[PDB]
């Protein structure tokens, strides 16, 4: 009989036992809700690394058709997927009294909330007795419920100032912003979507590897202004001498909230090139909350030379879609020229 996840009462410890047996070959794991069924082939994510704060975190993927994705760490697991169209997310932590404060966090939005609907946008999910075992959020229907302030792009990028044998390993160290909090399955989300956007353009697996890492920084923004903000975290960068040596590398500031005018993130456009990568220029900005999937992906793509398209499903659009691939040839050009691709090379 094969192998299942119960969504009416998943845990850590459920996802855990699954993700952890699935070998080099996948796995074959039924999705299961009331009145719904869906069997997704699962294999580990071995073009990623993720370390938050030395924490090791693994990434897994289903077949393109499933719409699905997981994360893994030591304490916390997320299985992610779409139904009708809307991403759905189950988040499970191993530890009692932080999956209390997790669900409490993301009750808070809810609070003066009374909608007779709200269960289809957040719900406690209950071990099979009165114990939170995961939390399943619907962000489209959430927003559709709470009609909160819409953030945005405008204006989120500033001007500056034979195939490899193996992929390059480039390092995208990010930083929490001090004072921030940050949950390890929000910024992993985030982290997953940013390198997954690239991958999927002109097969640029056979190029890079991504190698994400948190820390955190004492550097904190002077005030609500994005690119004041972003300014002053690259002169950070420059001015820090246990970062002698990684100019080369990749710097993501990262916070739970946005900046003034709603604005999402920040990002150096096109400062990166695996050739020329210098003087910490390839530095950017973004948020991790939920409730803005693929702002990490879109800073990173600005980086990478992207600009905005016309094209509201696309990632890379100027406002915020929630969408999460490039759909821009332009686009796909300049990210793998600068990751070392050529045409001759083909996908
Ligand atoms: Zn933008």
């Amino acid at each position: 009989v094969t192998a299942s996840i119960d969504l009416q009462s998943v845990s850590y410890t459920d996802l855990a036992t699954q993700l952890n047996d699935v070998s080099d070959f996948g796995k074959m794991i039924i999705l299961k809700d009331n009145g719904f069924n869906r069997q997704v082939h699962v294999s580990m994510d071995k073009r990623t690394k993720i370390q938050l704060d030395n924490e090791n975190v693994r990434l897994f993927n289903g077949r393109d058709k499933d719409s699905t994705s997981f994360i893994l760490g030591d304490e916390f697991a997320v299985l992610r997927f779409y139904r009708n169209g809307e991403s759905i997310s189950y988040i499970a932590y191993k530890e009692a009294q932080m999956m209390n404060e997790i669900a409490e966090f993301y009750a808070a939005p809810f609070k003066k909330t009374r909608a007779i609907n709200e269960k289809e946008a957040f719900e406690c999910i209950y071990d099979s007795g009165k114990d939170i075992v995961s939390v399943k959020i619907n962000i489209d229907k959430a927003k559709k419920i709470l009609n909160l302030p819409e953030c945005d792009y405008i204006n989120d990028y500033i001007k500056t100032p034979a195939v490899p044998s193996e992929p390059k390993t480039v390092y995208v160290i990010c930083l929490r912003e001090n004072g921030s909090t940050i949950y390890p399955n929000e910024v992993s989300a985030q982290m997953q979507d940013a390198a997954n956007s690239v991958y999927a353009v002109h097969g640029l697996k056979r190029y890079v590897n991504f190698h994400f890492v948190l820390y955190t920084t004492e550097y904190s923004c002077p005030s609500g202004d994005a690119k004041e903000g972003l300014e002053g975290f690259t002169a950070s960068l420059k001015s820090n001498p246990k970062a002698e040596g990684y100019d080369d590398q990749i710097y993501f500031l990262i916070r739970w909230g946005t900046w003034d005018n709603k604005i999402l993130g920040m990002s150096w456009f096109n400062s990166y090139n695996v050739n020329t990568a210098s003087d910490f220029e390839a530095s950017g900005m973004s948020t991790t909350q939920l409730m803005y999937p693929g702002v990490m992906a879109h800073e990173l793509g600005h980086i990478l030379g992207a600009e905005h398209t016309d094209n509201s499903k696309d990632l890379m659009y100027a406002t915020f879609t929630g969408y999460l691939s490039h759909l821009s040839e332009k686009n796909m050009d300049i990210i793998a020229k600068n990751l070392g691709w050529e045409a001759a090379d083909g996908d």
